């Protein structure tokens, strides 16, 4: 078996493999890369997403979210409160203020420590969840806005057509802001692309002892558990690597920079967060292998979790069984 201790691997395709996304993919997992959960993927040379990032700052972010904490230091749950509209500038400005930029530290160890330390006594701002692409549509390689979409993947595979839109999101960030521990939506895949500005810290539990993962939030996290059998998907629970560790749950950690891609793999649960301003860009996709994943996908029909059209369709055809009761949820 390929990497038996699921350590997170990184790859450095040439300019001839990065022609084929699907192919590039499968030789990854053909290495053992998606028992990691993560796998990290730096673009040749040659290539580039788009000429320059110049001209960015008119983008609005409609809604972006103040990310509240409360708990502990190492166990802790975030809220979203919305904030009124601002420009990709205007949030620039507001990252680099005194009051939400990164502090002097030594290296990314240093900011990490700081991060566990301190996170809980800060309300960071996200511009997260951004329906668009920052790719040039010159861009032919490992472009997030021309991948080939999971509805058609189910309709290769299993032959029935259904409806729904597969497009990519933005996300805008800062010190601080935090993404909570989660798969994807039906444990997709994810791509994430750093378009510009400072690093992205992950950490990532091999899909193998997603379970270990689970039965922790469980115990951490009791009324909500007691809420919703799947409260994860509510995508709010964070767990530091101190209290990971004390409780044996394995996992691994990386820092993206600007320039690299991430590929999260069928329920590889991750979470992280950003060093200072930054861009990224991600889009859920779907192989061959995904489908017994997605099958076998947990739900949450409480009703906080509500996600896109798109999702239907999946529940309908692979869970029909369970799609009465999450479809209530939705509505
Ligand atoms: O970058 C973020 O805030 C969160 N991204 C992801 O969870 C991802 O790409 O799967
Ligand atoms: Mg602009
Ligand atoms: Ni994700
Ligand atoms: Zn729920």
């Amino acid at each position: 078996a390929q990497n038996p201790n699921c350590n997170i691997m990184i790859f450095h395709p040439t300019k001839e493999e990065f022609n084929d996304f699907d192919k590039y993919i499968a030789y990854m997992e053909s290495q053992g890369a998606h028992r990691a959960g993560l796998a990290k993927i730096i673009p040749p040379k040659e290539w580039k997403a788009r000429e320059t990032y110049d001209n960015i700052s008119e983008i609005l972010i409609a809604t972006p979210l103040q990310q509240v904490a409360s708990g502990r230091a190492g166990v802790f749950t975030q809220y979203h409160k919305k904030k009124k509209a601002m420009t990709v500038g205007e949030y620039r400005h507001l990252a680099n203020s005194k009051k939400y930029q990164t502090p002097p530290h030594q290296n990314f160890e240093d900011l990490e420590r700081k991060y566990w330390k301190n996170r809980i006594y800060n309300s960071p701002i996200y511009g997260a969840d951004i329906s668009g692409s920052l790719f040039d549509e010159n861009t032919k390689q490992w472009n997030l806005g021309h991948l080939g979409t999971i509805q058609d993947l189910l309709e290769k595979e299993c032959g029935v057509v259904i409806e729904g839109v597969n497009t990519p999101y933005l996300y805008f960030g800062m010190w601080k802001t935090t993404f909570a521990w989660h798969t994807e939506d039906m444990d997709l895949y994810s791509i994430n692309y750093l378009h510009l500005g400072e690093p992205k810290t992950w950490y990532v539990v091999p899909p193998e002892h997603g379970q270990r993962l689970e039965r922790l939030a469980r115990e951490l996290f009791p009324g909500s558990s007691r809420g919703c059998g799947a409260f994860l998907r509510h995508k709010v629970a964070l767990i530091s690597p101190t209290v990971l560790k004390e409780n044996g749950i394995p996992f691994n950690r990386i820092t993206q920079e600007a320039g690299e891609f991430m590929v999260t793999f069928p329920y590889g649960y991750h979470a992280g967060f950003n060093h200072g301003f930054n861009c990224a860009e991600a889009i859920n996709f779907a192989t061959p292998r995904w489908i017994d994943y997605g099958k076998m996908a947990s739900q949450c029909s409480c009703g906080e979790a509500r996600v896109t059209f798109s999702m239907d369709a999946f529940v309908r055809i692979l869970q029909p069984e369970r799609y009465d009761l999450w479809k209530r949820g939705q509505d």
